[PDB]
């Protein structure tokens, strides 16, 4: 319910006619949230089994 | 019963022989009634299925 939805639309519902729009928007909220550096961190030697 | 009808027949008769001049006053009221400017307004989609 990103965009045009709030206003009308109930809580359980959504709307089919503007599904793509939203989808885009929660897909594009689902990239930005990611966009970050993988630091290293420290490091053990393993000495269990295989 | 613009005309010829204040004080010559009852509250519930019309004048049959003014009909004419009657009626085209009644006319000419509705024509003046209507001079206007169909002005624009806010248009919008519906989200609606219909």
């Amino acid at each position: 319910k990103t965009v045009l939805s709030r206003g009308y639309i109930d809580n359980a519902q959504f709307n089919p006619l503007a599904l793509r729009s939203n989808v885009l928007l929660m897909l594009l909220q689902f990239t930005l949230s990611n966009l970050k550096i993988n630091k290293s961190s420290t490091f053990t030697s393993d000495v269990t089994t295989i």
